[PDB]
């Protein structure tokens, strides 16, 4: 599969990404059995990236840009939009179903 959106609570409903756009996020990323494996609440600070340059996961890319500034979000992620059959060493398994729990802040 791909990418899932579940909203948690919602934006403005009018502004969705663009492609160029930095996209300014709170997130935290969970394996499918619920453990933690990255969060840019812990660090207490929110993570930037620019949509279409490939900056973050497939499910990212496509899955924020369905996403409203302001809104929270819950994105499940097939592993072939994720980190694929090879995933991450010690960070993330082989053929992994992630979950990240999403909010827009801004866009810039």
């Amino acid at each position: 599969m791909g990418v899932q959106v579940e909203t948690i609570s919602p934006g403005d409903g009018r502004t969705f990404p663009k492609r160029g756009q930095t996209c300014v996020v709170h997130y935290t990323g969970m394996l499918e059995d619920g453990k933690k494996f990255d969060s840019s609440r812990d660090r207490n600070k929110p993570f930037k990236f620019m949509l279409g340059k490939q900056e973050v996961i497939r499910g990212w890319e496509e899955g924020v840009a369905q996403m409203s500034v302001g809104q929270r979000a819950k994105l499940t992620i097939s592993p072939d939009y994720a980190y694929g059959a090879t995933g991450h060493p010690g960070i993330i398994p082989p053929h992994a179903t992630l979950v990240f729990d999403v909010e827009l802040l801004k866009l810039e």
